């Protein structure tokens, strides 16, 4: 059922937002901050930004059809992240941290 699969997606993503992830989940609560220091290069870099605060919004907006599409917002988050940032960034180890907590979660529904 894709009513089922969404209402997991949602129940995913609650998690991810949790205070037991917060260490290594806070860098991609919001949208990145283009205008901060360092961050000149996003734009020209990553394409199609995402964040966890744009999926929850698109989850509450019905823009994803299935868990697919909700799962391939979510690996476009991390992605960005390992395009962007250089393989020993200290945001690479939280993505990676993250990702493991999303993966295990979207594999066993
Ligand atoms: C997804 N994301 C997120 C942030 C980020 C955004 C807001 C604040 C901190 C951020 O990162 C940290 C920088 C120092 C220590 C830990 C994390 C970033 C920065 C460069 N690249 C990224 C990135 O790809």
């Amino acid at each position: 059922s894709h009513m089922e699969q969404l209402k997991c997606c949602s129940g995913i993503l609650k998690e991810m937002f949790a205070k037991k992830h917060a260490a290594y989940a806070w860098p991609f609560y919001k949208p990145v901050d283009v205008e901060a220091l360092g961050l000149h290069d996003y734009c020209d870099i990553i394409k199609h930004p995402m964040d966890m605060s744009t999926i929850k919004s698109k989850l509450e907006a019905r823009e994803y059809r299935d868990a697919q599409e909700f799962g391939a917002d979510v690996r476009l988050m991390f992605s960005n992240c390992y395009k962007y940032n250089p393989p020993d960034h200290e945001v690479v180890a939280m993505a990676r941290k993250l990702q493991d907590v999303f993966e295990m979660r979207f594999a066993k529904m």
